[PDB]
């Protein structure tokens, strides 16, 4: 190890409060390990390489590498309209069919709103069912929106194309030819042997999370890996003296960035098969994602065959960052100072305002008892009836499609707290009032 | 023209509300001109070539061309102290002396705070006077921050070094050489012949705004320039064969990026002295500048020989990027939807919320008058001398060195409409519950 890679590794962590980091650093075949935290802090499991974590949205380079299989194979090809694979599938654009290519899809130009990744991600039917007569944000091939839901239409398309569940497809193109040992896309709801116990930030510490892993989503999220196993994952994608032919070709094709999509000013960030590709200082070609309870960025840097991954326990941008400054330390030797973390930021605003709210109604409650001592119903109750209500539709009249179960599930769990404090405090609020109009 | 390119004109024109807008177009050679609008509403001034607009912030490219000069005469150096150059200059990170660099305000490694604009921006004593004592944000050279004011120090070094005001060095180094016939460096509050009078949002449509241009930001901003002067500033950046030796290797370094920056994962934009740098399907080089009543952005692709233009005569984020929808027009033709613009949406809400108030004040009053007809001071004032007091030192609070002065002038005017709104709710009610009080 690098001291002061470590050094970064450990103030990192610290910063995000995450349980536990595993982090792998390639460097031109030299690399080093960061593995760090406790997998379960319920039973102080230490951290270990064989400890399994999700990936995240990096499923998604899974799946575009088979499906880049697949076309080169010629079993299915770019252009290909989706009825031909899902006859199921109806997408309208200002109330008007539209004819998506697996491209679009492909490349995240399918249009597909970004609230279908809440009814995807019900446990609840395929992805035709929980797409039927869905509307799209823009047309296909004219946008590019990182629609997370995007890659279980492809999950469907392999299922389809191969004739095979998902999972049995990943194992027999992805997992077994490169020799990987534990990756796995789960059949859904699924145990694995050592897996860390996913973490999610509350009231300012972690908090154990755990949700039914929906079976519709794993073809873009919630494939299953250890750090070993993305360190030959890294190795396969950076050399391939030894790999097949077929997959030699797939991971070529793979990085093709799709150049025909509006890009903005400040961005210029193509999107290939599953990864960002970033000229700038590169190629950097990179991904991200975090999952509810878990979080995993990976980046590549072929040219000076410089490869990342940071696998952690709970959900945090810090950790999405991670791979970006350790990069910038590894080009450079400095790193920027530590973003504002979203979840972090989110949560103990709840924590102020909530316990504001609390301070809030022990002061009215104690205006209460004292115009009682000096003095010495449905008609009350009726307020929180409106208010229960007002907050339940709220979010569904901001975002199109968002239920209270997605933002429980993603928000930090002091989130509930500001639905049942603001009841609350309107609660004793209107009843006080009432008893002072009686008095 | 290309019927569609100006469709797209006068889409993003109309979207943006912009009274006037002047754009043109150089791809190898061939040129497409778009100037339309009035360049001033009072007297429907039709716009023109002729016309002068401010370049805003792209005026950092004349200033970091002359420091890039400069450092070809050898007459400067990256690696010069500063203190070399402004012995007033103070500057502390963490309470210590920091020496910086030249090439740190070159690059924007300084660690100058952006709230420093709002010190500069103040027509008010040189640069040192203004900038003494300062606290850094960050490291000089550990971080990339856009703070604006950074090249009005490079003002004050072109002056010290050059032995001349600013204005007779940009007329000698650029504006002549260059033969560009109009654009010039103002001397501070300065009158020139058919400039389109500023404008700025309010309440919905342009409110004709001017400000004095103070004479120590000139350096980092308010360089005027005509559509043809800048179709001939293009045409030296690109072209250069017929340029003198010194200028032309002058502008192959003003396009060196600084690589020695941190860079975040998602956004790895390089920046040189002036020009950021972005390599993806580029190299894409540009800038972009809004200042309080004016915006241009100007987006070279020197590989492919093409460069957009955009000048504006009123401040909006969507003519801060119509210089990438129209290059990705060329690209690709097709071209994204226009972003929100963050000056229009904060008119609106405060268009929305100012109403609100009013009507919040016209409903108390109306139920005052109804308890006075159901009837049949210094005490209620205090709670105004109160509120205005808050709100006063609200933004300072908020943000350092942020004086009401910066959100009047940036801000749109019906900004004013809130501090005095809320005062007058506060009065109107208050007064009211006193009232009731007394009943």
């Amino acid at each position: 190890q690098d001291e002061r890679l470590s050094t970064l590794i450990h103030q990192r962590m610290q910063e995000a409060k995450v349980p536990a980091l595993s982090v792998s650093v390639t460097i031109k075949g030299v690399r080093q390990r960061f593995v760090y935290g406790v997998a379960d802090v319920a039973s102080q499991k230490a951290n270990t390489l064989d400890t399994v974590y999700e990936l995240g949205s990096m499923s998604k380079a899974f799946t575009g590498l088979v499906v880049q299989i697949l076309i080169q194979e010629g079993r299915l090809r770019q252009g290909d309209d989706i009825i031909t694979y899902l006859p199921e599938m109806r997408l309208n654009y200002q109330g008007k069919p539209a004819s998506l290519t697996v491209a679009d899809f492909l490349y995240h130009t399918s249009g597909l709103p970004f609230s279908t990744l809440a009814r995807l991600e019900n446990p609840m039917s395929a992805v035709a069912q929980q797409l039927r007569n869905e509307n799209l944000l823009f047309a296909p091939g004219a946008k590019f929106s990182y629609a997370s839901a995007n890659y279980d239409v492809l999950g469907a398309v392999i299922e389809n194309v191969t004739g095979k569940t998902f999972t049995e497809v990943i194992a027999e193109r992805l997992t077994q030819p490169l020799g990987m040992s534990a990756t796995v896309a789960v059949k859904g709801d699924e145990i694995i042997v050592n897996k860390a116990s996913g973490y999610k930030l509350g009231f300012g510490k972690p908090v154990l999370f755990h949700a039914p892993l929906a079976r519709n989503h794993v073809p873009a999220a919630y494939i299953h890996s250890t750090l070993p196993d993305m360190e030959i994952w890294i190795d396969a994608w950076l050399h391939r003296k030894a790999l097949p032919a077929t997959l030699r070709e797939a991971m070529s094709n793979s990085w093709r960035g799709n150049s025909d999509v509006p890009l903005a000013a400040d961005n210029r960030i193509l999107y290939a098969s599953g990864w960002f590709i970033d000229q700038n200082q590169g190629p950097y070609i990179s991904h991200g994602g975090q999952n509810p309870n878990f979080s995993s960025c990976i980046a590549l840097r072929p040219d000076q065959q410089i490869g990342i991954v940071a696998l952690a326990n709970m959900n945090s941008n810090l950790i999405l960052q991670l791979c970006a400054d350790i990069d910038n330390y590894l080009r450079i030797g400095k790193y920027a100072d530590g973003a504002g973390d979203a979840i972090t930021a989110t949560d103990t605003l709840f924590v102020y305002l909530t316990l504001l709210l609390c301070f809030w109604g022990a002061v009215v409650v104690v205006r209460g008892a004292f115009r009682v001592y000096r003095a010495t119903y449905i008609i009350a109750l009726a307020v929180p009836g409106l208010v229960a209500a007002m907050l339940y539709v709220a979010p569904g009249i901001l975002s199109p499609g968002l239920d209270w179960r997605f933002i429980l599930v993603w928000g930090p769990s002091s989130v509930l707290a500001i639905p049942f404090g603001i009841i609350l405090l309107a609660f004793v609020l209107t009843l006080n009032h009432q008893i002072k109009r009686i008095l």
